[PDB]
């Protein structure tokens, strides 16, 4: 059970709002697993927009299903990168984003 | 801390439907976790159903509940294990089922 | 590089365990902080439990000065105050679960 990539950044949009992510690949013998961590303390009234890194973006991108649905403590996102700007949609308003992981394993 | 078990499978019913599972156990001194990984990218109409290999069923038997309960973005389910069938019953309908995790930790 | 790894079991007057682990995690330039909760019982009101020093200091650490946490069925707050540790819940719960809350910091 090896670890082979773990990277974090911090994000911001135009209006402040500032998220922290991080990036874990794992592998476990046949299988690898990739988990994106996301926290911001602040609130979200609409979409999160930011750049996101060459390595951050490239880790985004090789998720199946092209996104990442994400459960957060007061509504569910889905993040998903083009062109290297990162977007978080979010199903409802959320006064405080809190802290959320989304995953998937893959052979 | 120390991790004593790190295993995953896939696991496929009649009807198409694939989950990955990940059992993971972690000692921390006087304390052992043991965390149920599950991944899906399908949909689930009704509770998923398939065998599981020995070392992930004896894994899932030993929780104090004698089942998981376990959070995914859209909705709650339950893992459990009889006679080597892995049944995870859920509490609603799921478009995508994603990802979730469901530990306890023990003296 | 997991700089810190504690757990602990903690109990309230009317016999509601939890257990909790606290893990710092270094990663370059950022710590994460990850508070993981468990209990198989169900919850009525506020549990409240005097929490170890090492424990306290972990929890007071957070930049909220709280921890939001989502578990299964409701959302909780951890927070400690003189060593006492007390988890509110939106929503009374007939099973707790498992959860965590984390916050990554530069």
């Amino acid at each position: 059970s090896k670890t082979s990539l773990d990277i974090a950044e911090e994000l911001q949009n135009d209006k402040g709002v500032s998220f922290a992510f991080q990036a874990r690949e794992e592998e476990l013998g046949a299988f690898t697993k990739r988990t994106l961590f996301a926290y911001s303390g602040d609130g979200l009234t609409g979409p999160f927009k930011a750049p996101a890194s060459a390595e951050l973006s490239s880790f985004l991108t090789a998720h199946p299903k092209g996104r990442w649905l994400i459960a957060f403590p007061l509504g569910t996102g889905i993040v998903s990168v083009d062109e290297g700007i990162l977007t978080l949609e979010i199903s409802r308003s959320l006064p405080e984003v809190g802290s959320g992981s989304s995953f998937y394993l893959t052979e």
